[PDB]
């Protein structure tokens, strides 16, 4: 009261029920929610007004798939051009020998969370998923209790998915038995992670998720174990899902598809978001649907690694909730999430050649970005703008030479410019992008005590 109001925006995108939109309006933020959205909104108890003339905005865009530690793996020329199975060994490889080299140490993943992170922000990015993996040794070290801390530090509202790779080669496993740790050493370290960190209060900015890289990946008793969490605990659950190679590693390790693996372990369920989903068996879709799954959309790895392009109009003409995220640098290689949306607008259409309403619209993606990422992480406090929900807000300048000439500003979001960067960034009702730079952090310092640090 103690009230930010932003005034005069050029065009608000509410992601609301009825989708509303509006063009010279305004946004009321009180503490970490939103007061009103509307025209001339009054500044009787505002501290600050923001002139948002020029500008679009939306809700923060939310990614709901990261690996944040692979920041440090881009742009690797063995890896440009690699097939999964290539791509897979050598990310492995590298994480081994660096962290065995004692040159990729928590100290070190807290460092480069914090810059994908701060690029997160300044791509308009106002929540983050990160799934991270990689617990070698013999006691699980504190990757996440960094991620969260460099998170924290940057005011990006975070959730923490705690992910493992526990089949072993020997039990038809993929990975080096350095990676793979017993199913009751995960599960005691995330009810732990649990009791710390977790925020499941409206607006909380860090939430712990359980997520097993796959399930071709994980023991089946891990998945039961984290249903079983997920309920005691009232957290959600992710993992991959339908990558091309899974239904025959499935078969071949269970007689069963990856759904109905899920289905048998407690994971078919409305506590639950699947990254990928390229290419699932058409018939189980409705299936998808029923359970209450999530879905995030990654168009940028599954086209980097080959793999074509996901069913997504399919999912949503079956009410399955659809997000959208990066993945991590190593299969991207960036963070820039509205950048990739582009990739997807573009990407899908060749193979629907003649059926253009089958494409996905620029308007379905920047919902796909907020509201459906939102959703994939159960926050029905995030992702619209309206009364109520938290003030989480990215907003663009439309008024760039590069610009100029478009008709529709949403669209052109995604269909021109010579860059994705955010003007105004606001996370739970802080300030913390404005005239495209960090208000808070150091940005540059940022980048020299980063880059110090990347392996060499
Ligand atoms: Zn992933």
């Amino acid at each position: 009261e103690r009230m930010i109001l932003i005034r005069g925006l050029t065009r608000v995108i509410t992601f609301d029920d009825q989708e509303r939109e509006l063009e010279d309006a305004d946004i009321l933020i009180d503490g970490p929610k939103i007061v009103a959205v509307g025209k001339n909104l009054s500044d009787r108890s505002v501290s600050r007004t923001i002139d948002g003339r020029g500008m679009i905005a939306l809700p923060g865009l939310i990614n709901s798939h990261q690996h944040l530690y692979e920041g440090a793996m881009r742009a690797i020329p063995q890896l440009e051009r690699v097939t999964m199975a290539s791509w897979l060994e050598g990310v492995l490889t590298r994480s081994a020998g660096w962290w065995r080299d004692g040159k990729f140490g928590p100290d070190v993943i807290r460092e480069v969370a914090r810059a994908v992170l701060l690029e997160s922000l300044l791509g308009g990015i106002t929540t983050v998923a990160d799934q991270h993996p990689f617990f070698p040794g013999a006691t699980a070290d504190s990757y996440i209790d960094a991620t969260i801390e460099a998170a924290t530090d940057l005011g990006i509202r975070f959730h923490a998915v705690r992910s493992s790779m526990t089949l072993g080669k020997s039990e038809g496993g993929f990975c080096d038995d350095l990676f793979v740790e017993p199913v009751d050493r995960v599960v005691q370290h995330c009810l732990g992670l649990i009791d710390q960190y977790h925020e499941p209060e409206p607006f909380g900015m860090v939430r712990i998720a359980l997520g097993p890289c796959g399930v071709t990946h994980d023991k089946p008793e891990l998945f039961e174990a984290f249903a079983q969490m997920a309920a005691d605990y009232d957290v959600r659950l992710h993992t991959h899902f339908y990558q091309p190679l899974d239904a025959g590693m499935s078969d071949h390790l269970y007689g069963m598809t990856p759904w109905r693996f899920l289905e048998k372990h407690g994971w078919a369920s409305d506590r639950v978001w699947l990254a990928h989903a390229v290419v699932p068996p058409r018939e189980e879709i409705p299936e998808f649907a029923d359970a209450g799954v999530a879905i995030a959309h990654l168009i940028a790895p599954d086209l980097r690694l080959g793999w074509g392009l996901a069913p997504i109009r399919e999912y949503l003409d079956a009410g399955i909730t659809v997000g959208f995220g990066t993945t991590g640098s190593a299969s991207n290689d960036g963070g820039n999430l509205l950048g990739d949306l582009r990739l997807a607008a573009l990407a899908h259409r060749p193979a629907d050649p003649n059926e253009p309403e089958k494409w996905l619209s620029a308007r379905e993606l920047l919902r796909m970005a907020t509201r459906g990422s939102a959703e994939c992480l159960g926050r029905p406090d995030l992702g619209v703008l309206e009364e109520g929900r938290a003030a989480d807000i990215a907003c663009w300048r439309l008024d760039g030479v590069d610009r100029v000439g478009v008709h529709d500003p949403a669209i052109g979001l995604i269909m021109t410019g010579l860059s994705d960067r955010a003007s105004l960034v606001v996370v739970n009702g802080q300030v913390l992008v404005e005239n495209e730079r960090p208000v808070l952090a150091d940005l540059e310092r940022i980048v020299a005590n980063t880059t110090a640090l990347i392996p060499k």
